[PDB]
């Protein structure tokens, strides 16, 4: 999930 969500930056 988190790399899902870090992808923004």
């Amino acid at each position: 999930l988190a790399a899902h969500l870090a992808q923004a930056l």
